[PDB]
DNA sequence: AAATATCGTTAT
DNA sequence: ATAACGATATTT
């Protein structure tokens, strides 16, 4: 987060997601009368920070070797169309189906 | 160099 | 409005 002048990746704090958890089961997903209760967040901001990080329904726990191989797999089937792939994947976003990609492309030797 | 949350930008 | 994906910046 914020400087070093000012950062060009601000990272949530733990309090500002708690903050974001609270302004969805208050007003949903309307982002932005949520981003306005954050004075240097925008709605874009907000949205992303929820769908891949703070909802319910994302895991936390590290990619395991048997999603690993399916990810390999899916992307022989798929190319690098994300979005489709991380259907397969439970608790999974297309964000980390792609970052995922990276780190599994450097164990192939690729 | 590697890992990964965030951001620029386009297409839906 | 926001889904989608490349690409970046930051930290290790």
């Amino acid at each position: 987060v914020q400087v070093n002048k000012a950062a060009k990746k601000q990272k949530f704090t733990p309090e500002e997601d708690e903050m974001l958890k609270r302004a969805v089961a208050q007003h949903g997903s309307d982002w932005k009368m949520i981003a306005a209760t954050f004075p240097n967040r925008n709605a874009r901001q907000c949205r992303d920070r929820w769908k891949n990080y703070l909802a319910p329904s994302i895991s936390h726990t590290p990619w395991t070797a048997e999603e690993d191989a399916l990810l390999v797999q899916k992307i022989q089937e798929y190319g690098r169309q994300w979005a489709i792939i991380a259907k397969f994947f439970p608790g999974r976003t297309d964000i980390h189906i792609k970052n995922r990609w990276v780190t599994i492309s450097n164990k192939l030797g690729i």
